[PDB]
């Protein structure tokens, strides 16, 4: 019987580098004789002995005939699938966990533990996984497509938590966490502080009591709401960001929004999910995040890093640390994840790397990968190397 | 050394969601670059560890050249493949357990025992293999397409249960149960009450005690022959269903049929496999079913539940749970199976979509699935979304 | 650390039947998308735990673009390779071994011996290989195609045994018998008796202490030489079998050839491997063997048996069992494997259906399987299903 | 838990015989349906319980469309990939270790170590991975194109040694040794002697107490520089071969080089990496070398063997052991790897038999192997069997 997983103390190293590249679609020619999927919203998730790549299918690949929809979000169709980290998620080489248009995944040390969302916008259903057997459900309470991260929930002892959320994209979206155990909910927090609209958080261990999130707000603010959820009392709090490197996308010029951490600034309507993962240390803490390059358009990719501080009261602006792609090339929604050595965990920094050439033709992703290793400075960027013209 | 395997309670839940999709042709455009087997009679059947989704393939692939005869049943090409559940079933994916136009195949907690039935209409043959081991046959009685279920058997305690059938289909075919032990049968059961005709039977576990069968009558009556087998003594019994929601099709409208539970009614002469299985409580049963939505037609399919009572006396109409597929989506053969997690079984019903385009073309299926979890109503139906034309 | 392999009695049954066919060219269509690959001399050998079904390929697939030189035996390309018993022979399915011409392999309860052949005509290798490490050679002695069974080599308590043979196809090639153990051949008999020609002998144990074998004499009878090798001495010898139903092809009317059992008749130059295998009971034995059914083509093919008796000076013709295809499907190499079961072997007869449509063209094959299990008569035959046109 | 990886003794024999081979692009027709990657520098490296066929993809495959560029060998979509031995590297059969332009890799009898660099040639860097999580890195001492073996590197006793190196490939790259021990890099040697230049050092175990490597001057010798590490003081000392059979291409006829062994000659600029590997014996030592057939092109392949003597001070000749490859066929790249058997080592030489069409198409390899098993002489010799315009 293996034991529960916990946040151990990150790998020593002061660096991230070029790790690995999956661009499914530099095998997707007509000319080819490949079947890629057709996908977005990728993810990593890791446990003690295997990471793997999870992700949202439209159940297409390429070549093959079913573009027209792969461009929208939500739909009958939709699945969340998964490869092992390493193999290009092919329509054989794939599984199919789930139907659903959002989800996560994360391992508990035992057992995975799959999330997904599907059903009507109105009335939406997250529907809980424990390896082979459907577990649990949790309905929508705003009423307004019940979503969850788009990344790896995350587990500690046993209990797993998972941000879900309801509400308008460009309105009020007061954001939920789950407390899961063994696939069923046996908790539910409602966060405290800013609330407004909190969506697409990018969730991990600072430490044995407390979890963060670098989330997503699409209608009120550029800087990321940010929240704290203390483990031990099961009790959240959330706030935005007080950095002048504003994370989201659009965003106006750093120290742009004039006032207090709490002023939200313009609208700057829609928003991304950004890269986010913590560096533990015995005695100091790093906060990793990434964000598109170009402040109006997903383009490019820069890591930043900050060692302690509050983000929730902390202005300074943030410590750029590299270039994972240029403006050149596509740099759509980021997340983290963290490997598992014998010792220590990795951090990581996943990208996805949208191939959009509009709603007339395939619209899929390619997912470079970025890690903690050694020291120095990020040496190389990241290309998808695809022509979606064949 | 494993245990054997025994029915156990159900997972706490009290409705049926949208669970997992299986269009293996969503893949199978001319232009694409995949090869999805032509096959039908999908079934799903799991052990302790893992889940397989089994079907009897006509040994072609799409896009391919051999779509004559993929419409006819019977055979000398029929093979019964199966492919873990959550994977494509494509040639390479599959494995090929033996040659047979029907089957079924059941987990006892140790080892996968697969049924397959094959050789000429008036002497055929049934074949039980015991992994990778031929282990035993069972020859016609009735001297009339010698057939089984096309669903998982029921094992208990190491003893695998059964039900074989031999007539014709238009006129007499008395099933019989064969009690199957590591690869041999060590019984024979003759049931006893009505047995005109009873075919294509969906069985499962009701108790410790007693299996339950919702089977399928080709020649006499649009309700559903009912088979009790009391495995404490492996003696069986069947009469008609009593409910006015008669489950065959086609059917008359509900309460159509005059007299009492043991009244046929019109022929309605043919018939469809149905789902149906079992929520095991503490001190209450519930009964899932499954009914295409046409009364006259394979398309749609809806879900009904009824506690308690015995389908055997029991008139009073069945419980509407949902639709889960549409009128303008096929809904053929259903079936069920229970999942196995940790201390408790999940009762769910997996759905045959056949995508009929006539004896020209290919004839294929897709295999959607609805289980039971967390509570409410059911929220979403489901579509193959594939295009035959492609 | 596990224990050695040693031969049983046979499961109880007293019949064959259909178990299952695996042809990989029912995908290759100019119109598929699949890439079997383009073989031949193939069989089946089992361990404890799986099945494996090797064959030797011409490092060629359909559809693809080398089929010229495909109907030849020996060159460069051919090499030995291997899926799991189900698995269809694909480019990505299989597995390659090694380069070789001719070979053999068995499992010794512990680990896999492949065994394979190449290299000039003249001054040919045998290459023993044990799991993933190439451990020994055995040199040409005649210097005239040094090959090998084409069937399972069969291993007894951690000693393996396998025929060899070195000579002309017209003229004299005596075989000789290879004692390998963990790679290492230990010991090389030399046979007594009629010895002249002897080659793809099909090898299989009789009891604890005697491997029996049904060979083919290429230019002298259509007498099938027949091997006794007696594994407690490691002492051999051959003697033209007895039985009026001559197995080999082509042959003439049963009976035909006046004389004692050690007539050779009309040379009848030419021959082919034909199947056989061992029904171990308590205290009889049971032999079946297998027989084209044209006397001068390879077509059809039929089982026979007979218990007891020396094949050495029985005479008695064979008793008819059985038409395992038709004289309309090709009937060519056979050959006999057992599948381990719980507590008894199982014997089987494997088939080799050649797709044969002249030089210009392609030439692979299918390989039907048929099994003892139950009693009655075999009831089915096999098809390729294959339209070489596609 | 897993005991260490320690160099045993080579099983006995004296030839080396052909072993397997790995033509990937035979299934690459435009008429296939296959998808084999486009790849360069092959090579195997084997674990206690298999073997891997690792090589430096340029993400691409055949049939495709990105056949320009992969006749250049640094670029941002290189990575290092592998299958095992015996699997036909395809996009979906092969996994992705990391983004690298050089590579190497070598279990260490409990889990994988691999090796990748990629970066700016000016700045370029070296990432260790131990399993699935990045580890540590080397920067760039010479500052052009740091870069690594391309054959396996070797662990003793859980402490693995990897050569690395830096400079111009027409001037001085001084290579230097790195100790990795699970991921992290505790040592760095600075070899002593002749170091004008070397590179993609061959090495491997002369005994438990000394590793030795053929390696690459790529402008001052056709000589092949020495490298003799001393793994028990973690020191080590390069020196030119002495013998007159130069194994490096282009080189002039044996012998041509006139002086004491020291001597470089004519810089005959250029060269290629050779393959070596030991014999170890109670009392002697077997070192086996090979080298292209013409001198100025890399066409053919020849064994070679020096029993003992030091070959910093024999000129002796080396004595020829056999053609592996024919001047008319290919003969690029070679290495050196041991299989590991129950209770020795099995020395092997693998060979990268490029298909080079020029800059206008693709530009992939075959990789033959060779192993030592039996006695007599090497018999057959090694083609791709490929049709580049197919
Ligand atoms: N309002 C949003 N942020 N929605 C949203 C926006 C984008 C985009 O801008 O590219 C992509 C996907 C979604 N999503 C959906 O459409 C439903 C789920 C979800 C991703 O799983 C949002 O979590
Ligand atoms: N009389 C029947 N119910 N036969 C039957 C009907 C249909 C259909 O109406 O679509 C499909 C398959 C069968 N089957 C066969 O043709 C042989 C086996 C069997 C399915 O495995 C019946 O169990
Ligand atoms: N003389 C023979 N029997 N040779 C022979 C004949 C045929 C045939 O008639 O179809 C096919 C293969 C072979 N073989 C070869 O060409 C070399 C090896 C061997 C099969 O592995 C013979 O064992
Ligand atoms: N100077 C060299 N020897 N470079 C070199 C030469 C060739 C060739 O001549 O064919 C091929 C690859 C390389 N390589 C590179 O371009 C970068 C790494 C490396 C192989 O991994 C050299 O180790
Ligand atoms: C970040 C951190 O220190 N995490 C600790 C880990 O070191 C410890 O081994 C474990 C025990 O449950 O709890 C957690
Ligand atoms: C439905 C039901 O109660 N089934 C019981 C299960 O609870 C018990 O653990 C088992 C022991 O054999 O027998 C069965
Ligand atoms: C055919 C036959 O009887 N074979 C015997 C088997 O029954 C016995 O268990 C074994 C022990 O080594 O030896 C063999
Ligand atoms: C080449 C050689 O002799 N290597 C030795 C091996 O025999 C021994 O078993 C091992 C113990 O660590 O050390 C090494
Ligand atoms: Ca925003
Ligand atoms: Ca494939
Ligand atoms: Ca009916
Ligand atoms: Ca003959
Ligand atoms: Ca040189």
């Amino acid at each position: 019987e293996p034991e529960w997983t916990y946040p151990r103390l990150s790998c020593q190293g002061s660096t991230f580098q070029k790790a690995l590249l999956i661009s499914p679609h530099r095998f997707g020619e007509i000319k080819g004789n490949s079947a890629p999927l057709i996908i977005r919203e990728p993810f990593v998730a890791c446990g003690p002995k295997e990471c793997r790549h999870f992700a949202l299918t439209h159940y297409a690949a390429q070549p093959g005939g079913y573009y027209n929809g792969t461009r929208k979000d939500r739909n009958k169709l939709r699945h969340l699938v998964s490869v092992k980290l390493g193999k290009i998620p092919t329509v054989e080489n794939s599984i199919f966990h789930m139907a659903a248009w959002s989800g996560s995944a994360c391992h508990d040390g035992r057992e995975w533990t799959y999330i997904g969302v599907d059903g009507p916008d109105n009335d939406a259903l997250v529907k809980i996984k424990y390896g082979e057997a459907y577990t649990d459900t949790y309905h929508s309470y705003a009423h307004n497509i019940l979503r969850t991260q788009e990344s790896a929930c995350n587990c500690i002892g046993g209990d797993c938590y998972l941000m879900i959320t309801d509400g308008s994209a460009s309105g009020i979206s007061k954001c939920r966490f789950l407390k899961i155990r063994e696939g069923r909910i046996i908790k539910e927090i409602l966060p405290t502080g800013r609330v407004e609209h909190t969506e697409e958080c990018t969730c991990g261990f600072a430490s044995n009591k407390t979890i963060e999130c670098a989330c997503r707000d699409n209608s009120y603010t550029a800087k990321r709401p940010f929240v704290k959820l203390n483990v031990e009392t099961d009790t959240a709090e959330i706030r935005l960001m007080c950095t002048k490197t504003y994370l989201d996308t659009p965003r106006p010029d750093d120290g742009s929004i004039a006032g207090p951490c709490e002023s939200n600034g313009d609208k700057w309507l829609g928003g991304i999910k950004g890269g986010f993962v913590h560096q533990r240390m015995a005695s100091k803490i790093g906060r990793w995040y990434s964000r598109t390059m170009s402040k109006t358009n997903r383009m490019g990719m820069e890591l930043y890093v900050r060692y302690d501080g509050d983000p929730w009261t902390d202005s300074d602006a943030l410590t750029l640390s590299g270039v994972m792609v240029s403006i050149e090339e596509p740099g759509w929604y980021s997340f983290g994840f963290e490997i598992k050595d014998k010792k220590c965990d990795v951090p990581c920094i996943g990208i996805e790397m949208v191939h959009d050439g509009g709603k007339d033709t395939w619209h899929s992703a390619a997912t470079a990968i970025y890690c903690l290793m050694g020291s120095g400075q990020l040496l190389w960027d990241t290309v998808t190397g695809v022509d979606m013209a064949l």
